[PDB]
């Protein structure tokens, strides 16, 4: 398991929390120096769960599939949440197993249906540590449409920090003030499962990708990402989604 503490969290905690997070993750094979995560796990080795405390203390169960970085679910007190998707009905046969009580999300994971739940993009949400200890905070007691924007937060302040150096520096940036995401790091999440597929298919394209991967800069202007040379893939991607998921 993993664990953050937002008590007393500063950027360094935070580091700390992201740095375990990526090592929790089983790879047998790197990629241009980046950890490839597994085709799949068998049970419920493909589940990691993240123990994340808001300032008072109060705690959810994050359960993370290993092989995508996909929030699953997530256990409050005595109470389980999964994702209306196929994906996490079978998640809910391994992990959260001793809730009192399971509920279902009306939503899936994904950003668009997330978006839309919540009333609002995620380029109009606020990220940030204080939003993540909201997040925690909103999750403890069911509300859809409240718990929708907090996983939008969620996802991007835990799985999207795990993916990209980047994304991590704009949280511990965030780390005693919210702020909407730059358009960078959208463009990166959006991005995640295609720059996976192009660094892995570039292994036998001489470093080349065979499709180039468009990207928004720090600056906000629009680039062409073509080779593994790209600071993208030198600095910032951590984990590769395995191209047998794509
Ligand atoms: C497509 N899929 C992607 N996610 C992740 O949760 C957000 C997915 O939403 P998305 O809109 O599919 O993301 P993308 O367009 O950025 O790939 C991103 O972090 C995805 O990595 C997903 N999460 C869950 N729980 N279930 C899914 O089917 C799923
Ligand atoms: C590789 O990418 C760099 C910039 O990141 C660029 O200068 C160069 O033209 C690219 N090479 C090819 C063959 O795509």
């Amino acid at each position: 398991d993993v664990s953050f503490r937002l008590s007393g969290a500063d950027p360094s905690s935070y580091g700390m929390f992201i740095k375990d997070l990526r090592n929790a993750l089983p790879h047998t094979e790197k990629v241009y120096n980046i950890p490839l995560l597994l085709p799949s796990v068998s049970g419920a080795g493909r589940y990691l769960l993240m123990h994340l405390f808001n300032y008072d203390g109060n705690t959810i169960t994050v359960a993370v599939d290993v092989t995508n970085v996909y929030i699953m679910g997530y256990l409050a007190l005595t109470t389980s949440y999964f994702f209306n998707e196929p994906a996490a009905d079978l998640a809910s046969q391994y992990v959260f197993r001793s809730a009192r009580r399971k509920i279902t999300l009306p939503y899936s994971g994904n950003y668009e249906r997330l978006q839309i739940a919540a009333g609002k993009p995620r380029e109009k949400i606020p990220i940030g540590l204080p939003a993540l200890d909201t997040a925690i905070s909103t999750l403890l007691h069911y509300d859809s449409t409240a718990a929708a924007g907090a996983l939008l937060v969620l996802i991007q302040t835990t799985a999207e920090a795990a993916r990209f150096k980047y994304i991590e520096q704009q949280i511990q940036e965030r780390a005693y003030r919210d702020e909407v995401p730059s358009s960078a790091t959208i463009s990166l999440e959006n991005s995640w499962s295609g720059l996976s597929k192009q660094i892995q298919l570039a292994q036998g394209n001489n470093g080349v990708f065979r499709t180039p991967t468009v990207l928004v800069d720090s600056k906000g202007n629009r680039v062409q990402i073509t080779n593994v040379t790209s600071n993208v893939v030198t600095s910032n991607i951590q984990l590769l989604l395995n191209t047998k998921n794509i």
